């Protein structure tokens, strides 16, 4: 399966996916990395790995649908089968999500359905949980509400900050996102017709 990875930043999840998809038994190959932001570290990581990159600046588009169309054009250019959102911080439009239904994965740094949205660690710390984690899910129109593929729990330590908690949770992200991508790319896991996850 042919994979696009979309990023907005550092790209540690991208690097874990690069490492995993290059193992001999990988069912996935990363053929394009797309960032909505120029000069982010994730682009350096892709270049170093010899993977093509494109920058599609959302600021240059009239609306969300036009931006998504620009992304979709590149996905078609590279005959992409599966899209991974790896620190990509834009909400995708309904039609784009429907087109890629069952083919687009996101990583989120909480145990969904807790702490949906952009500041999950801040929320976890404010709430006072002692266990948080991360989730890989299929992308549905409603943000952070699509079908869950894998999750991993991560403890919150007393005195944690966003800095220390995000660091700990990223170790788990780098485990489950490669594992989830392999499950989908190999056809082991798919989005069922009834909308529920299906393990074959
Ligand atoms: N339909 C849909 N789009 C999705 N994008 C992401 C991936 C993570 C999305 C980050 C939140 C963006 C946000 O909160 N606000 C702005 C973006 C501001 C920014 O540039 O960071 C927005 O409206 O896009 C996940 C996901 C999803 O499950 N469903
Ligand atoms: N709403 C989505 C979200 O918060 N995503 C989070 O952004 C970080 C990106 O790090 P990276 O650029 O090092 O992969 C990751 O922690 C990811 O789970």
């Amino acid at each position: 399966a042919r994979v696009a990875v979309l990023i907005s930043g550092t790209g540690s999840n991208l690097q874990a996916l690069i490492d995993s998809t290059r193992e001999p038994n990988s069912s996935a190959q990363i053929d394009i990395v797309i960032s909505n932001k120029a000069a982010v570290a994730g682009l350096d990581k892709a270049e170093r790995a010899g993977i093509p990159t494109r920058v599609i600046n959302h600021k240059l588009y009239k609306n969300r649908v036009e931006f998504d169309s620009a992304i979709d054009l590149v996905l078609e250019e590279f005959s992409i089968d599966i899209v991974c959102l790896a620190g990509f911080m834009r909400i995708l439009s309904g039609p784009f999500v429907q087109k890629w239904n069952g083919k687009m994965l996101n990583i989120h740094p909480s145990l969904l359905p807790s702490f949906k949205g952009s500041n999950a660690h801040e929320q976890a710390l404010e709430t006072g949980v002692t266990v948080t984690g991360c989730t890989v899910h299929f992308v549905a129109e409603d943000v952070d509400a699509g079908q869950i593929i894998l999750q991993e729990a991560v403890p919150v330590k007393r005195g944690d900050t966003v800095a220390t908690l995000s660091e700990r949770v990223k170790l788990a992200e780098h485990k489950i996102f490669p594992a989830a991508l392999q499950l989908v790319a190999s056809g082991t896991v798919q989005l069922g017709e009834n909308g529920k996850i299906c393990w074959v």
